């Protein structure tokens, strides 16, 4: 009810291609828009699409605290907030990621009842994990701020994932134009000799910010990471990323209660499934194609879609309605405010797809615009999407 | 040099919109596309954006090893590549992140020599911390499969934020159409109680897939979780996330070695930043407007951007282009290939526009498209972006 709305959005790593398409059309509806990008073409592309944008950026300034920078940023956005102005405030990667004015703005404008919300972007983590070829499934992930890590002496798992943000800044609480003098990164580099020793690889890695640019995928030892030349390359927008140095055994008490009890040689733990963590320091070549690989390869050709598989059947009506709630936010607020109003004016729809939009229930769509087989639902119960694209050990 | 090629995009988690412009870009551009998505929705708005699509989700089936589901996805779209084209996969989500056919594919077509990427899209833990307000710099982020976790005893951190993925699967490899029995449901909230307490927080959390829907972002305690009812609301898209039980103080070792050296009040380790994290036990209010915050407001006033700020100052034909690079992948693929033929040949632009674009250096293009100011150079370094959005302590 009450005037004013604060979005915040993402523009992803890389300029202008890792923008959602929802952070895209906030940006074009928003009445005003402040931005934090590094890239000029992103910062361009923005342009092109409000004529109402501020720079946020022109509030760091050599030796001004960053936290007052902060308060700020934020403050700028939620007193349009509060004039009344659907507000978008624009941040690269993923706006709630390693990034304070976001979640400031967002909390201050939410405690004074206006609307508040953040889209998830791409974070340059998931940028690493694209890059890198690693899932942080596999074998777990633990993500710190390089600081904070030293500074509370964070936890590392020699068994799991570590990713480290903000190592070309350690101990620093200013800002300089010209950048970071890390003369503190000797630090971290002790810590982890503690953690991994000497010889353990980190990957120094910097995603490509223009769509041509490779990314920098770098493998180092630890001992490296102190020779000059080295740790000069590390700068802002360094991430690290430090395999893990060993494979951790399956718990006996854990397979005998999941009933995964056919235990003699469930796989040992270096039964790796293909393919390998290629960072990992000695890991050994996994075979792609085992025989149990090459069977399912083979019933490929007698492959039927299964009886409880569901196509899609739907029409372009609906199909154009679902974009449009998507695409266009003005569209989106209809709706939600009038569900069957909206739904009623919408033209070509079935009478069925009417009644799913009408209602807004999820079920009441997805059967709208699948065949659900009577296999299926004789079976089934009265949301079960059930999507599930990897499987542990 | 070799034909055909691969490259795994994600739609993001919130239908259609959280799909990145690269993503869309990259699925139009295809000879093949191979899908993967749960909503109905985006699978419709796929397959208006190529002609040739094919769904993976039937390769699943009752009692059928999800591996050799895994082995048969992969397989569909490396034999597409293998005969020279220019193939797509799409995941929901980020493409990587708990997901296995992907590396798989990415793998074989990379050894046989094969162009292959991974575009990073949108996760749930993205959505999560845009959804649950947390960023996870503050203070640090583990990340696991819930099986995995309980069958390798991953470490938890108390003082961390904790996300688990695929709890509503303990145990499970195999798939069924009308989902999992979860009866293995029970290991895990013993886990959490020996780590956290049976009164600790709990937050269910399911990202809404379609736009108009809310998350599911309800708080219970481990002891909770016991009651049937409860437990039976955990299924496929279930997250957990699980808020720390403390701060972590400060190490003095490395307070004098970064000297952060006023160490008499360094802020104490409940003296937070704000906002507080709303979904930890006992958090104490944290003032917004304190007086620092107030004075820093206080200057907008009077505010001039620093001599040292670059702004913006391109042109639509630079735009333009960078806009076309980043949007198509044909246009990206001829300017990788010819660097100078091809930035001879684009209309409008400048000398210095030409010059940066035939050299294709990061810093050139950002000195061509931004104002450098003499302030800046006779201090700056002959990359640099440092744009720093987070502040710990
Ligand atoms: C203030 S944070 C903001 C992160 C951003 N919101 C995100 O979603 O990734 C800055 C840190 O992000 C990481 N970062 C930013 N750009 C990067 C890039 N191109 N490659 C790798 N890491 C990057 C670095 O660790 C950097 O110090
Ligand atoms: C096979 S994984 C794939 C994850 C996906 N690639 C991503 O980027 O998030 C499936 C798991 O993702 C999480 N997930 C999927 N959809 C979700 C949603 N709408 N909300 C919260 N978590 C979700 C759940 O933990 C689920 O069990």
């Amino acid at each position: 009810t009450k005037a004013g709305s604060l979005t915040i959005v993402g523009t992803g790593i890389e300029s202008i291609g890792q923008m959602t398409l929802q952070a895209l059309s906030y940006i074009e509806a928003a009445a005003k828009v402040f931005y934090c990008v590094i890239d000029p073409a992103t910062e361009a592309f923005i342009l092109t699409k409000n004529k109402n944008c501020v720079d946020l950026y022109q509030y760091y300034d050599n030796g001004k605290s960053r936290l007052n920078t902060y308060t700020q940023m934020s403050e700028l956005m939620v007193r349009e907030v509060r004039k009344g102005l659907d507000v978008v405030g624009v941040f690269y990667g993923h706006p709630g990621v390693f990034v304070n004015p976001s979640h400031r703005a967002l909390a201050i404008a939410k405690s004074e009842g206006y609307r508040a919300r953040m889209l998830p972007g791409v974070s340059a983590e998931d940028c690493l994990f694209a890059d890198l070829c690693i899932d942080p499934s596999n074998p777990g992930c633990l993500t710190y701020e390089a600081s904070d890590f030293l500074i509370r002496d964070r936890p590392v798992s020699i068994h799991s994932h570590l990713v480290l943000f903000q190592v070309g800044c350690v101990g620093i609480a200013d800002f300089n134009f010209t950048g970071f003098d890390n003369n503190k990164f000797g630090v971290l580099v002790d810590r982890l000799e503690q953690e991994y020793g000497a010889e353990h690889p980190v990957v120094h890695y910097i995603a490509a910010m223009m769509p041509h640019q490779d990314p920098v995928t770098d493998k180092y030892t630890v001992a490296q990471l102190r020779e000059p030349e080295i740790a000069k390359r590390v700068g802002g927008v360094s991430t690290f990323y430090i395999p893990p140095k060993a494979r951790k055994a399956s718990n006996l008490d854990i397979i005998r209660r999941l009933e995964l009890l056919p235990a003699g040689q469930v796989p040992d733990k270096k039964a790796r499934i293909y393919p390998a963590n290629q960072w990992e320091p000695d890991v050994p070549e996994v075979e792609p194609y085992r025989p149990s690989d090459q069977a399912a390869i083979a019933q490929l050709a007698d492959h039927a879609p299964p009886e409880q598989y569901q196509p899609l059947a739907t029409s372009k009506a609906m199909s154009d309605v679902m974009t449009k709630l998507a695409l266009d936010p003005k569209a989106l607020a209809d709706y939600k405010a009038d569900h069957r109003a909206f739904a009623q004016s919408v033209p070509d729809l079935t009478p069925q797809e009417r009644a799913a939009l009408e209602l807004g229930d999820s079920w009441a769509i997805r059967c709208a615009m699948k065949n659900m087989p009577s296999s299926l639902l004789d079976a089934a119960r009265e949301g079960f999407p059930a999507v599930i694209v990897v499987g542990v050990i």
